[PDB]
């Protein structure tokens, strides 16, 4: 039984808050949160989701308001049943932080051909559109399996 899901990216301002809120809307009886591998080093802790990420999600009827970026820690990992990373490369960075969490760590895009979800940060709204499309397709697949 996977009830608590942690969506992980690097800053926790773009992809991972979007994935959190998209999955949360699809799985209302589950607890979905998100965290960033380098949120602390990037000085992003407490920051809201990127304005374009909020805007694009809003246009797809998903609320990414009231988000606060947080750092991924071993303690945080122990609280969640399933961990979903945005890129395959994030796994090595995750294991460095929480080696014990590798067993429950999977790819957000696992069921859509194990696709990595590209970072739209610092780019135009079109890049955020692209990322949302992939996150949406990926989350819809996870929801069918959970
Ligand atoms: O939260 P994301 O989607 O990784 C965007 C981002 C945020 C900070 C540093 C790099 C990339």
């Amino acid at each position: 039984g996977f009830n608590k899901i942690l969506v992980v990216c690097v800053g926790n301002i773009c992809r991972s808050p979007t994935g959190e809120r998209v999955l949360q809307k699809l799985l209302p009886n589950k607890t979905v949160a998100s965290a960033g591998i380098a949120a602390e080093k990037s000085r992003l802790i407490g920051k809201p989701a990127d304005a374009m990420a909020i805007e694009v999600a809003k246009e797809n009827c998903v609320d990414v308001e009231n988000h606060q970026s947080q750092q991924l820690t071993s303690a945080l990992c122990s609280q969640y049943d399933l961990i979903l990373v945005m890129e395959k490369g994030h796994m090595e960075a995750l294991t460095q932080i929480a080696p014990e969490a590798r067993g429950k760590t999977m790819l957000f895009g696992q069921w859509i051909g194990q696709k990595d979800i590209p970072d739209p940060y610092r780019q135009s709204k079109e890049a955020f559109v692209h990322a949302y499309q992939l996150i949406d397709e990926a989350a819809q697949a996870w929801a069918k399996k959970l």
